[PDB]
């Protein structure tokens, strides 16, 4: 489902409705320490120059480095959301595919941080987002 | 121009409707060298599983904006204008109604311009805010 | 004493011995929404270059935002350290003084969100700073 | 020359003792033209009043060692190297010992280079990171 981490029995809003099913983001690989996802580019990814949408590169990131911390710390009564997202812009993709490696560098009480590399289909470095993910206790 | 992007060239490679931007509705609404203001309603579309708005949204609509009032500015100067870095801090959630940007210009540098971006919820309160900084460069094209 | 908050009977290190008397910060204005600090340029504030240091304008933008946040929370029962710190440098100073404006833009339970201006003589923006500052309970 | 700093020059503006990075100490240890390194020894001129050492010090290492990492390749190709932005974020404190600094270039673009740079204490703890942008632009001197 996105193959996002199956942590609850009813989520408010299903994949293929969410900004990530409507551009098509999915999860490869997660552990609690890396986690993995793609994307195909189609003209929804894109803005009107016909380059990948920066806001595309920073959804993937803040999906991935998220749900990868939900992962984790959900069912210990924790929720996860993004604090802060830094990326910066290295290289345009135009078409083909966005592959993200997030890398969990900082695993804090109260705060995670995860490094994201984006990638082109030649494995190029395309651009980098440094996520802050604040984890607080779950709300009645 | 669809979204009222500014109309700064006879075509573009990939209409409105089509783009990230025309898919989940943004809408730009007033539009200077100095500031610029957009929205977008809040819909399945702009949010994630857990029935906030994406983070990605409030980037998204952010880079957009601060990219596109620069190339209102320097495209018939011969330059282009893409994002090189997109801080977003996230301070409340949005549940629904629609999220307001207002670009505020801070440094109009040679190679380099820079905008704050905050983004309002429909009570006016700050939910988040994004510095960009736009590279500028001659065209290739 | 740098006119640092006054808000504790003894402080770990003296003013004048912290990199802030060092160089030679001093805080003007403080209100719960907005504090001013600045300093005079003298090659302790420079890189061998003969401009001011990158490191100055962060360091001056984290002490005065989160001095700001501490003569708020402090009589609460709260400690506050800076968390992030992006700053973005437009132009550069020599000589002269930069001085900064830190404004209070979210102020949440855990997190305080300032924005600083850092200008020359001439009030040019030379710098600006976006600090996030912690707020947890003091430790015993 | 002192610190370790790059010798690309023949004289330069100010002494190394004088500068910020000579006050506080900061010293170079290796440096190639993908990762440097530098540290520098806690003592109070490093810490604020609290006790801890100051954000400021680490932006300032690894400011000076990314963009004296690039100085060190660009110099002699006619380039001046200036920091343009560095985001730091701060995981744990420094109360004393050392704080080290390792710099890996992760991008090296014909305008900006980009590098990440850890800084662990003595017990090899990430204390800190600092992403550092790099303006590469040619000399006007
Ligand atoms: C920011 C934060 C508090 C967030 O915590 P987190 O990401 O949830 O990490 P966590 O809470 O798991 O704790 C990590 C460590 O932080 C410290 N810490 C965390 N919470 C607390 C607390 N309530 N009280 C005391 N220490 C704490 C403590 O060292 C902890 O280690 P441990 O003893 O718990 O093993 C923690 O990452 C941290 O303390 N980071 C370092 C902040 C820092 O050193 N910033 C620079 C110094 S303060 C900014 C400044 O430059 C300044 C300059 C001049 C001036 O006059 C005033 C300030
Ligand atoms: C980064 C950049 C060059 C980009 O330029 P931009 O945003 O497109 O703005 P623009 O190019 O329009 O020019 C703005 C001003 O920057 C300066 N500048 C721009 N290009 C050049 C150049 N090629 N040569 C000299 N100065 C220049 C110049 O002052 C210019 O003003 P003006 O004389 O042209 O009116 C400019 O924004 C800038 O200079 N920012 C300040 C960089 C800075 O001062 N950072 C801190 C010092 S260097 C980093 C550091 O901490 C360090 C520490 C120790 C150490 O050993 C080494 C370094
Ligand atoms: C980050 C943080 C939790 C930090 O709290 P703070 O700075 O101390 O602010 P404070 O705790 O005073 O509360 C501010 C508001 O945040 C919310 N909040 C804070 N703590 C909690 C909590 N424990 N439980 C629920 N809501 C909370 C709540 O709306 C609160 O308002 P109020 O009802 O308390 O008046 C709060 O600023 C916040 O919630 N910010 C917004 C985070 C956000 O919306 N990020 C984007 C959505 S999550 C990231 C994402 O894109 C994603 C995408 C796909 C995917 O599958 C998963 C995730
Ligand atoms: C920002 C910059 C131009 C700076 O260059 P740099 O770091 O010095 O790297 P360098 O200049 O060495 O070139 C790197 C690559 O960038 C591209 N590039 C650089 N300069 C140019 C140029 N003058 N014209 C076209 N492409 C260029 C080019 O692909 C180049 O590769 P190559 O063909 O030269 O091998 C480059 O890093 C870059 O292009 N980054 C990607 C920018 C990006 O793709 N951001 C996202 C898209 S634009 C922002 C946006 O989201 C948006 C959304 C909606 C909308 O309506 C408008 C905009």
């Amino acid at each position: 489902g996105g193959n996002l981490p199956d942590v609850a029995s009813h989520y408010p809003v299903a994949y293929e409705q969410t900004l990530d099913g409507t551009v098509g983001f999915v999860i490869d690989e997660m552990t609690p320490e890396r986690a993995t996802a793609s994307v195909e580019v189609t003209d929804t990814l894109r803005q009107r120059w016909g380059l990948v949408h920066g806001g595309a590169y920073c959804a993937l990131a803040d999906m991935l480095a998220t749900e990868a911390t939900v992962a984790v710390v959900h069912e210990k009564g924790m929720m996860a959301v993004g604090q802060s997202n830094h990326t910066s812009f290295f290289r345009p993709v135009k078409e083909g595919h966005v592959r993200a490696e997030a890398v969990r560098i900082h695993a804090g009480s109260t705060t995670w941080f995860w490094d994201v590399s984006l990638r082109d289909d030649a494995g190029r470095l395309c651009a980098v987002s440094s996520m802050s993910i604040a984890v607080r206790p779950r709300r009645d």
